[PDB]
């Protein structure tokens, strides 16, 4: 299955580039916490907390699926 | 299939990524607000918008080929 | 192969989204630049681009067993 096989290559991309987005969030909440504090990010990091267990989610889902 | 759900699943990932790519963006557009203004921002603006509708585009494209 | 072109759209989405985060890094590079300097961001800059190769060798690979 070269199918397969590439289904697990596309999902290790998503993996990675997740980790790249949580690296490149955590770059923000630097300047945020420099240039005005975070207080005013509260539900800014909620959405994107949020759109991450979502994406953790589908990995998970993927595996799951893979897995049997 | 199971590679068909599969599939779904990885493009559901890859929505989910794009919405959190959004607010990220939306996160440093907020930072330059601040600090400096936003008018020598808009050619990134344009490559960032553009680079969304090309992903959104492959989005349609993935339903669009999913559905029939 | 409705699948194997569904497969090679999923990889062009992927390289979309990579295309988008790597202006997103950029532009967080900038304020960095205003805003304190880029000394203290190295390792930052390191995971960033070791995530960027990890990503780049998935879309070869793809490309790769795609290819024959």
């Amino acid at each position: 299955s070269g199918i397969v096989q590439q289904q697990n290559n596309l999902l290790r991309a998503i993996e990675a580039q997740q980790h790249l987005l949580q690296a490149t969030v955590w770059g923000i909440k630097q300047l945020q916490a420099r240039s005005g504090g975070r207080g005013g990010w509260m539900e800014w990091d909620r959405e994107i907390n949020n759109y991450t267990s979502l994406i953790h989610s589908l990995i998970e889902e993927s595996q799951n699926q893979q897995e049997k």
